[PDB]
RNA sequence: GCGAGGGGAGCCCUAGCACAGGUGCUGCAUGGCCGUCGUCAGCUCGUGCCGUGAGGUGUUGGGUUAAGUCCCGCAACGAGCGCA
């Protein structure tokens, strides 16, 4: 039961601050705000979830990234509640593209994890 | 070797020979050691990112220190010669 739970308080967002390539997903500009098409979210939802379903059961990994302040914390809840990785404070340059190197910092962390206890 | 002592074994001489010797020149052929900017807060590298490219970013910015000293930020994340 997704559906009207979306209308819940989760439809529409910003205004005249838009990217016009996002025009297809918009239902209207009621009250000078861009109300995003409720139901197209649903059509995008299943397709997405289906990719996650597949990815999940294949034992793969999602990386959760929310550094904007309202998401900061609700990201680290759900990611831990999924045993998945998350990036929370700052996205660093090349966490992915220079992974090997940024990894060496994980490597260092648990050398110091190893000198507290 | 001879029972009557001649054969360049050390050693020492003179006569030749290979050589020694040169604080003669070139610090603009050099090593090394030194002076010097300056004990000044700097100079870089790896990988990533940006640029057709030289290169850039990091090392800019805000605060702070004697200090590229530390801090906060940040397409950078770290490191090395320095600083201490
Ligand atoms: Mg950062
Ligand atoms: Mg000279
Ligand atoms: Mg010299
Ligand atoms: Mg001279
Ligand atoms: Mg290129
Ligand atoms: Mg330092
Ligand atoms: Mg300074
Ligand atoms: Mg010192």
């Amino acid at each position: 039961v997704k559906e009207l739970l979306e209308a819940g308080v989760h439809f529409g967002h910003e205004r005249k601050r838009w990217n016009p390539k996002f025009a297809r997903y918009i239902y209207a500009e009621r009250n000078g705000i861009h109300i995003i098409d409720l139901q197209k979210t649903m059509e995008e939802l299943e397709r997405t979830f289906r990719f996650i379903e597949d990815l999940a059961m294949r034992g793969g990994t999602i990386l959760f990234v929310g550094t904007k302040k309202q998401a900061q914390d609700i990201v680290r809840m759900e990611a831990e509640r999924a045993g998945m990785p998350y990036v929370n404070q700052r996205w660093l340059g090349g966490m992915l593209t220079n992974f090997k190197t940024i990894s060496q910092r994980v490597h260092r962390l648990e050398e110091l994890e190893a000198l507290f206890a």
